[PDB]
DNA sequence: AGCCGTAGGGCCCTACGGCT
DNA sequence: AGCCGTAGGGCCCTACGGC
């Protein structure tokens, strides 16, 4: 993989450590081959420090670098038998570059610590504003980065050893609750000491998969590849009533517009969306292969093609009428939703579930119908109780039903946002005849691998560490849905064996409720009511909004109908002003003097079209005009009552709850 | 990788080959998991007729299938051990899902005859307008092709052995002439199934579309379907050099998505490839990141890298707006595509052409504008000039990579023949490098060759003892220097002998292997120079022919529409009346149209009229668009009268572009 | 040989948290 | 121990023809 340089003494000798080929391509391009090795990782490299020695000594990536650097490793290490006086880490300029960076000085702290030490290690500082180095040419990383006549380079300085040794285990370690300690004391809503980059680059990261990444936000219930995922389908009108559109174009739209990451992570979450195992309410409807129970994945995205779901329409209805603020894109070029309007409450309808650091998130699906009304007893009662709210909302409902076994469970999870909740297969015993039995799985509980979960029970079988099973089969079809058949020994009692299976298969999986998401965009742990007050919160705004907009929007119109309408009154007098003007300005300007007319009003008249002056178009003028007026006193009354914005609110929850809500799959017993 | 049934008997058993895992997904989501068996092989299956054993046997996807049919091969195959009753090939409903079966069949007749006797080599039939199978849903799938109570399948049969031999010879064999011969006796340009019926039938859909739509340049534009698709794709989007570059991936995708269904790779190295200075003499691609190396370092990964079209890329795509190229439906029938592009520079012999068919290969080597378009401007003045007269315009092929050619010898044949072998080598000297010692300084290398691997094969002649007087090697290429490569020579050796010895063992001295074979009306044709330059020049003429007819019937539709207003403004006031007077628009224009004479046109023109067509500068505008119109119709029609004047015409625009193009010879041609 | 360039097809290593 | 889901990164087999 070393790209190595003409020279062979290392006082003068460098050697640039890039992400991968892309980036390592501009690098051997730019470079001067006679002192500037380059050595092209493979993205994230192992963490040293949570790491077991034998793994770290066997890592492809981690042997590279030892017999680049020629100097051994740990009580071996010799800095006279080094090959390069400056180890140059050239990462991408993006968070998950400072955390390679992060990852990188955490194995030469840990094995290589004379080589910071003596001054030898180094980061490259190439320019902001692109994805990776394989984005910039040749030319502009050599003058920018890496010749040592215009170079800004950073040379990394070990002060207090002791102070460095609590950093390492603190940011890189396995202790959890230290890394989250770090994170909340400084999240935010020439030489280097190591200390101050482990700190700063581990922080930038940190709070970019926790705002920006792994966990969802309390209005929408999105992440932002999900959100970027159904704002690129609205973009591109692959609305429910048109046609199937491919894939590849949707990943390289949202790609290239709003996700700057790898086609993997957007396809992969947008086939996931679009599976009716995985949500609760699916947001993609897929034509093709999205893969299956038995972790089969999806077809590569050529392909495949997709669209919204008709519910994906309630999660964006109303975007184009200023309901929800929008930000600037990863670039300038583009605008993107900071949140969607979100008009049935999706965190909670469809779950989420993502690892970020310091912390993660773990919210199961629940029914449509119990989270509507849930959401309007709330809004007739602020001061409602966990336990009223759970009159509504009786527990979670998973795409795969199943069983939930009691109701502790779910009480601790929606009154601290934490709790077990204990899911069962639907199981039952039947006879095959002859005196024989068999034990008959028809649901699975959610997130569990079907074929993974049978090959466990013929593991179990095989190695004798479970004792009645005859036969093993999978009768599942598209036909007769879920049906997994366990054969019980003549005489054996198949309850017993139920019993067993459930105690050591994944026949049953607890799910451990951890409900983060962000509020006001911080990491929040909430609990069932808070979750619902934020929707709520977000919807009165929504409605309010589009309110405001639609009014903005009549009262524009409707004055430009004034004027057109006052063209209709004077139509020889408006022709004689027009004709007896020698240019655009001079008409304009004598229609808004003759006539009192706006410029916004003479524009109207002077863009008018003479089939506009017909019987049919003169009366369509002024339909449109008495329609609008009573549209304007209807939207009036909205923003002057507070009981009628918010009675607004309920009947559009009403609507969706009457047209989306199904029956609970999930079945709750004591 | 194979997903067997649960049933345990062969004779109720059946196996399902699919191309690989996206159609398996599909496939085992739709099947009977008591009956049925999938196995998902992994695209181009080995060709076991052009193959050894050793390379046979070592085969993953052949070894799979043995193993999943227990049945054994050659002389230890068993038709008892056989597994499955039906062994059902589901290939994908296109070009290469034909190949992939051909490929699979010619396996079956040579390694597991006796289950082709016995009738358990059956072939599904999906619908078409398909991907591949992932792009089918499982119960489609189910229904359509899997359903033994609604599905359609062919047996396999082998009717005569002698005839089956012969079959699997000709098509799939080593011998390249039979087969092409096959091609040119049957190509066609413009329940149980027989074996030998089939290969003939599969591999010939599968030759033919090689040929015609993917490995052959057009003799008109010089491009091939993928980079034709490519340019059209970069016009559509606005892509243009005055705007900003854009997204990699949103090309591929909408080249991927409307014009090209064919893997993502194949989409993105060909546009690499257009952008690469290395690989084109005229760059047809204008790109932003890393685009690879002559070091044969590839791009960078299509999520980092930017393009747009350059410059001389409007040249190939001007006047597509204008009727001068027929549009096509494309392959799902919801887009239109050009068939050829005007290309306004002779495109096939500037960039030249590089390409793998069945049958056959093209091997077009690129050459400089200037020369070129100085060939046509003296072919349009003498349509009887010779390839001797054509040569002293076109010297011969211009390299991107320059280096030198040796003799006209080779250059000579080939453009006469279309067929020559021209020797390339490399720009090298010897100079001193100090202490009384010298070194051999190689700056432009052959064309098509990588760098890298030349400095690795001329490393290993020096290791290997095969060349004596190296003492040294270095590659000192960089963005100021350029192309460098250093060869240190041993004190008192003779550095010529060493430099001689180089190029006769090296890729340091290269030979280009001539064979112009490109589509002449959709049928590939070995042409040589002049033939080349008379087809583009005939192309040109009708690109310029129709062009002029498309501008004359829209300024003859311009002035009919002034006509109109005209009448329009001169009688402002009743026109205004007898709309205000009319009830509906249809009303209105029958009324314009017995009052004042107009057409349905003029007056829909007039009822599209905004009222500030209705000021004074206006009506003199018109009158001044209407009279600079009527010259305007006039230049057009004196064009398409005389013949002389519109190849004046063709000749003028190429001059234009020489001027603006024109770049100087790169490759030194030694009279050797 | 093994390369040239458009085509068919797919796999595996890393981080990160909380649960088993 | 290892699985869950968004992220960093890349490789290797096959057909085809002409030297
Ligand atoms: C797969 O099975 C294997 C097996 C082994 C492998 N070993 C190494 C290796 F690097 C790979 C991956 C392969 O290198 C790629 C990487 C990204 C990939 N998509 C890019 C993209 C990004 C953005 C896009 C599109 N495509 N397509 C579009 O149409 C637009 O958007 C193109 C190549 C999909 O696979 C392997 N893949
Ligand atoms: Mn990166
Ligand atoms: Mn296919």
């Amino acid at each position: 993989k070393l790209a190595d340089c003409s020279s062979k003494s290392p006082e003068e000798c460098e050697i640039f450590l890039v992400e991968g080929d892309s980036a390592g391509g501009s690098t051997k391009s730019g470079r001067d081959s006679r002192t500037q090795a380059i050595l092209p990782l493979r993205g994230k490299i192992l963490n040293v420090e949570k790491a077991r020695l034998d793994r770290i000594l066997n890592n492809n990536e981690i042997r590279q670098m030892i017999t680049a650097f020629g100097t051994g490793i740990g009580g071996d290490f010799d800095l006279a038998k080094a090959r390069y006086h400056k180890i140059v880490i050239m990462t991408d300029a993006d968070v998950d570059g400072a955390h390679i960076r992060t990852l990188l000085l955490t194995f030469f702290y840990r094995f290589m610590r004379p080589l910071i030490e003596a001054g030898y290690v180094y980061i490259a500082q190439p320019p902001t504003g692109y994805k990776g180095l394989g984005e910039m040419n040749a030319d502009q990383l050599w003058e920018t980065t890496m010749n040592p006549e215009h170079r800004a380079l950073l040379q990394v300085k070990l002060e207090d050893a002791i102070e460095a040794d609590q950093t390492f285990e603190m940011l890189m370690g396995d202790v959890v609750e230290n890394r989250r300690q770090f994170i909340e004391d400084n999240a935010v809503y020439n030489e280097r000491n190591i200390t101050s980059e482990m700190r700063e680059s581990f922080l930038d990261y940190a709070m970019s998969v926790i705002v920006a990444r792994a966990l969802p936000d309390v209005r929408d219930g999105l992440k932002p590849v999900h959100r970027r995922i159904l704002y690129g389908l609205n973009e591109q009108g692959m609305t429910p009533d048109k046609s199937y559109k491919k894939s590849a174009r949707i990943v390289g739209d949202v790609m290239g517009k709003y996700h700057p990451h790898g086609d993997s992570s957007i396809y992969e979450a947008m086939v996931r969306m679009a599976q009716d195992f995985s949500y609760r309410y699916p947001l993609v409807d897929g034509q093709g292969n999205f893969g299956s129970m038995d972790g089969d994945g999806a077809a590569a995205m050529r392909f495949t093609e997709a669209r919204m779901t008709k519910i994906t329409l309630e999660l964006l209805r109303d975007i184009n009428k200023d309901t929800i603020d929008f930000i600037d894109n990863y670039d300038g070029n583009e605008r993107e939703p900071s949140v969607l309007p979100a008009r049935f409450p999706n965190l909670l309808a469809n779950g989420a579930s993502g690892i970020a650091v310091g912390m993660a998130t773990n919210i199961p699906p629940h029914n449509l119908t119990e989270l509507i009304n849930g959401v309007l007893s709330l809004s007739k009662n602020p001061d409602i109780s966990i336990a009223e709210l759970m009159e509504d909302i009786e527990g979670p409902d998973f795409p795969t039903a199943g069983l939930i076994l009691g109701k502790s469970g779910i009480r601790r999870a929606y009154e601290t946002g934490r709790g077990s909740i204990q899911m069962r297969s639907r199981a039952v015993i039947e006879e095959r005849g002859g005196g024989r039995q068999r034990i008959v799985v028809t649901e699975i509980p959610f997130q569990v691998n079907k074929a993974r979960m049978i090959e466990k029970i013929a593991e179990l079988v095989r190695d004798k560490k479970i004792d009645g099973i005859t036969d093993l089969r999978d009768e599942t079809s598209l036909r007769t849905g879920v049906r997994v058949v366990i054969d019980v020994r003549k005489d054996a009692n198949a309850s017993v064996i139920l019993n067993n299976l459930y105690k050591q298969t994944p026949l049953q999986t607890s799910f451990g409720v951890n409900m983060i998401a962000l509020v006001n965009g911080r990491p929040k742990l909430i609990n069932l009511k808070e979750a619902l007050v934020h929707y709520l919160e977000h919807q009165k705004t929504v409605v309010r909004r589009r309110t405001q907009y639609n009014l903005r929007k009549a009262k524009d119109r409707a004055h430009i109908l004034e004027g057109l309408r006052i063209a209709l009154d004077h139509i020889d007098e408006i022709i004689s002003t027009i004709r007896e003007s020698d240019t655009d300005k001079v008409a304009m300007e004598s229609l808004q003097q003759r006539f009192k007319l706006s410029e916004k009003q003479a524009q109207a008249i002077l863009d008018m079209r003479l089939r506009r002056l017909t019987g049919l178009e003169r009366d369509k003028i002024e339909a449109e005009y008495n329609e609008l007026l009573n549209y304007i006193s209807e939207l009036e009354t909205i923003l002057a009552d507070e009981e009628v914005l918010l009675q607004l609110v309920r009947d559009e929850l009403t609507e969706i709850r009457d047209r989306f809500g199904d029956d609970r799959r999930t079945e709750i017993q004591l």
